[PDB]
């Protein structure tokens, strides 16, 4: 250890490590590949890839493909998503038939 | 090296250095400023905001 | 505009926990056209601006 400690010779900023530190299990500081998984889950499970969310891409590859993120189950979506609302709630449209909208109803 | 650590005298939880350890070479362990660059590549180029997004 | 099927606020712990979350009505239309114009394609006068109620 003394020989390799003298080998680096660049002890100026206190510690001045040279290694990569591949022995860790779990700590609030240095983290293994698990930190990468934690970031992806936050951005996929609840951040971006929300359940029933609509994703548009120019590549004909599913989200589970090796080229794509390769996480979660990807399903094709048909039609557009519109927020629930009642047509002519304020009687703003003159001479228009009152439209009825059913929640969770597709027609 | 020996003299400086003597004034520390408090290194009980291993290193516990007062600096920020502003040097490292490689590995997914200790993180340099490249982690932010690595994050945006993963988020934009291949995971979240892919091509044609 | 953000679209999601989860009934969780954007500032909630379960959501991303950042920014203010507001309800959005209708679908977002790209700025340039507004839809119905002319039976045979001639084009009507579209609307623009953000937040503007017209």
């Amino acid at each position: 250890t003394f020989k390799i400690m003298s080998e680096k010779l660049k002890f100026t900023g206190d510690a001045m490590d040279v290694g990569g530190l591949m022995i860790k299990n779990v700590t609030p500081g240095t983290g293994d590949k698990d930190v990468v998984t934690k970031g992806q889950m936050e951005a996929f499970m609840k951040n971006w890839m929300e359940n029933k969310l609509y994703r548009i891409g120019s590549y004909y590859i599913t989200e589970e493909d090796i080229n794509p993120g390769d996480s979660i189950s990807l399903g094709f979506g048909s039609w557009a998503k519109v927020t629930g609302v009642i047509m002519g709630t304020g009687v703003v449209n003159p001479d228009g038939s009152v439209p009825n909208a059913q929640r969770v109803e597709f027609q």
